[PDB]
């Protein structure tokens, strides 16, 4: 019982808020002040890839067009005008190197102006249910008043790993050429030899102090941190690998059950067939204290006594319930796999 039933202790972070999530659950594996509304800095990048990861995903543009260059001289820093850039290189100064020019290049090439980019910003922040995160530009610079939360950033990052995962692969490269040359990826917790992090963004900036949301895996598992108002430069990197690195020791995911396979038969009356197949229509995932896997259990009830002729696909007709210690953790509607007309 006490070993197996223990609670881990959760390390000490050095830094004003964060959260710890499991990719493929949803599960938060720790958080502190994590609905805080906080100034993202450059996180708000993320959501600059996030929507043209959508649009290039959409067909709208593709790796290989040329973006030119609108309406300093002395930097190869900034952008010149009337300059041509192929979208795979602006994409890569935004995500590995948080240009802020590329944002801006790629805002009107885009979605017309930045002001249109930033409003499409916030609308994928209200169908990503974000509570406390608000855009004003599409790089975070000019907008003293742009918010998110540690929770925010992680779900963001969820979001990109998820729906965009042509853009989420772009985080890993370690390097990349920016017209004739090298650039870093500035991310480095790439370099890491001890976690396999292969993302996502990290900033810092006097007033928001260090931020980084990172993601890890490790076999199929993968869980994402948060880190926002990092104290010190020395922890930048080493606050988010504790975290991280605890996840994957005191924690495991584990998929019980899969979409379309067969949880369990049940009689049918009234129909084409005497037998319906059980199911669900969403993967199962759930994140357990790591060494549980063997005492989960699970079982369902049926909404009805028996079950009638005719059903449709994915008809829910009752719930799977998933138990650990006599502890329901997960509840999910059991559908039907395969219709049943009335016959």
């Amino acid at each position: 019982l006490n070993i197996k039933t223990m609670i881990p202790g959760v390390p000490q972070i050095d830094a004003e808020s964060y959260i710890l999530i499991d990719y493929n659950s949803g599960k938060v594996l720790a958080e502190q002040n994590a609905d805080v509304r906080r100034d993202p800095a450059s996180l708000t990048k993320m959501m600059t890839s996030y929507v043209i990861g959508q649009a290039m995903k959409a067909g709208k543009f593709k790796e290989t067009d040329l973006v030119t260059i609108g309406n300093k001289g002395s930097s190869l820093m900034f952008l010149k005008p009337g300059m041509q850039v192929p979208v795979s290189q602006l994409i890569r100064d935004i995500n590995l190197q948080s240009g802020n020019d590329a944002c801006v290049a790629m805002a009107d090439f885009a979605a017309g102006s930045q002001d249109a980019f930033v409003g499409l910003m916030n609308s994928y922040v209200n169908a990503l249910g974000l509570k406390n995160t608000h855009f004003q530009t599409v790089h975070g610079l000019d907008a003293d008043g742009q918010y998110s939360s540690a929770r925010d950033m992680a779900l963001i990052g969820q979001a990109l790993i998820r729906d965009v995962p042509n853009e989420y692969s772009i985080y890993k490269e370690k390097e990349f050429t920016f017209n004739g040359i090298r650039q870093l990826n500035r991310n480095g917790l790439l370099w890491d030899n001890s976690l396999n992090v292969d993302g996502i963004k990290t900033g810092h900036t006097d007033k928001a102090g260090y931020n980084l949301v990172a993601s890890a895996t490790e076999g199929q598992m993968r869980l994402i941190s948060a880190v926002m108002g990092g104290r010190t430069f020395k922890g930048r990197e080493a606050e988010s690998k504790k975290l991280l690195t605890w996840g994957f020791r005191f924690f495991e995911t584990v998929n019980p059950l899969k979409v379309g396979k067969e949880f369990a038969s049940e009689p049918v009356w009234f129909g084409d067939s005497d037998r319906a197949s059980l199911g669900v229509d969403k993967d199962v995932y759930l994140t357990i204290p790591r060494g549980r896997m063997k005492d989960l259990k699970a079982s369902y009830v049926l909404n009805s006594s028996e079950l009638h002729a005719p059903l449709q696909k994915n008809q829910v007709v009752g719930t799977i319930n998933f138990q650990l210690d006599g502890k329901t953790i997960e509840q999910r509607p059991l559908v039907v796999l395969q219709e049943i007309p009335e016959g």
